[PDB]
């Protein structure tokens, strides 16, 4: 597939210099299962929120392309995260999406092709045009909670001062996904994972190391 | 905020970090799974799967990585590394790993440990662990997030960035390293899984502090010229 | 047990009487109770098949849950390993035909009334992956399942018949039932209790004298095509 050669302003690496997702995870939840009763179980208090304050972040946040999961950790970060008025910083995370949500975890999702929530219950998500797509795919696991998690950890480790709030705010953006019946809660604990790996990954990488210094340079000035 | 204890300033060569850059694990980490829910029901399955392992290999490599002190975690990461972690054979990065075991092992899990104070699988059911030497420290802990699964992780993820070509090996042998703590009945499999993420956490507050980064480049520098060995 | 169809009023499809049919309701356990942790595990194994009905064993599936009571002999045909048909086993297609009621029938009426358990598709408001017997079954009784005790019983008969592939036989009968968990008509808990019927109303007939001598044409017929 796709990689730093075929499409460079959305990934840094190779194919090779991908995590193995498939040797890494356990597999998810089997239908007969106590987690997969648990799974259900989340899925449905997902469900009874997606009519408060909470459900309705949760809807924005599922609306995020690529390109707005930057911005969306603006609050958290202290400052707005954008093309305008920190470049160097949304270059580097505009960057950076497409390791974490595609290269970490293509191996798995095609392997498993896990069902997705509304798939299996046949009713809608909490906002239906985002949906259509992602129907198609592997659930298991998220390269959403993939992306949100691991610019979270990079963010964190641009401006501590801040890293709890950051740090909560990325979590929260996994917990969105299973309001709103994208995943299940299995599909982002494993996410989460892949997201500090592709993070350490990214870490040995040359270009990515300069644009973070320039990130950090950005940021202290 | 963290409650008290150790850090950079009473025990610097444990700890990078300070008591307030530490990660609050209380805020950030859901609640235990408490009992009367599935997850605690999930719990009690993994104990009973990982008890029925430990008279096999890997029962038997599961007791051996639950012998470790913490200054040994380095150690066994030579295979999946690729070369030795000692203080003779790679002293930088033997340096590197031991200077950061208590930031992953106390401050990433403090707040937790000390909220929760979670029961111990091994405590829960009146029974002894496959290894029965760390035991008696450990029983009166808080089992939630593990402080060894944390570390073990955070580790592998610091060996990755340094050695990236065998980043499957080593990020195996961080991941099985909870896993044995869960068959030997050290921690329930949801301490596991939460020590992974303060110890992702916690790596991401390292690569901020800079004798931390600093180190980290003598040893990515020591690794370079053993590879043209 | 309760009053139906046998052997003296549809002799093509009974060899036995209703004074020879076993007593399902008191040789069985009653179903999974709504509320206890065996009907969790039947829910959870409706989803399961649910989810399958897409896959390739789903179609295979639905195929089988098309077969009326005629035409069950001859889904082992490629188990078999010969045709079983009016044409190519007379006698065979004889014998089958003729122990389709004892098996679907008899040895499971007491229980299905008694119980009348709801189906999955009724319990779950929903259509199976064939919608073309269901509107006729959906009222019955789903325990135990009269389809799989035809199946399994008819296994056990062709393994006695041509041993050389009874692993071949038993495992399709075995999916027979499967196949009806997948398709939403019975749950798991249903299945299991049709084999042990089957395998029960099997004793029987080998107790009854026309299926014996019917068996005796069979096993012949077999050899010399053989």
């Amino acid at each position: 597939g796709n990689d730093v050669t075929t499409k460079p302003d959305l990934y840094y690496l190779t194919n090779d210099n991908a995590i193995d997702s498939l040797a890494l995870l356990p597999p998810p939840p089997q239908i007969g299962s106590i987690a997969f009763l648990n799974d259900q179980a989340m899925y449905e208090k997902g469900r009874l929120l997606r009519n408060t304050e909470r459900g309705k972040l949760a809807a924005e946040d599922a609306n995020l392309s690529s390109g707005g999961v930057a911005n969306v950790f603006s609050a958290a970060f202290g400052s707005p995260i954008t093309a305008k008025d920190s470049p160097e910083l949304h270059k580097l995370l505009t960057n950076m999406i497409r390791d974490a949500g595609d290269l970490a975890t293509r191996s798995a999702k095609e392997y498993y092709m896990r069902i997705r929530p509304f798939a299996f219950y046949g009713v809608s998500t909490c906002n239906t045009k985002e949906q259509d797509k992602l129907s198609k795919n592997g659930s298991y696991p998220s390269g959403h909670t993939s992306i949100g998690w691991a610019t979270a950890l990079v963010l964190s480790e641009i401006n501590p001062a801040r890293q709890d709030t950051i740090l909560k705010r990325g979590y929260e953006l996994g917990d969105s996904r299973v309001i709103c019946g994208y995943h299940w809660q299995s599909d982002v604990d494993a996410a989460r994972i892949v997201g500090s790996a592709i993070v350490a990954t990214l870490h040995s990488n040359p270009v990515f190391q300069a644009q973070l210094q320039k990130a950090k340079d950005e940021f202290a000035n």
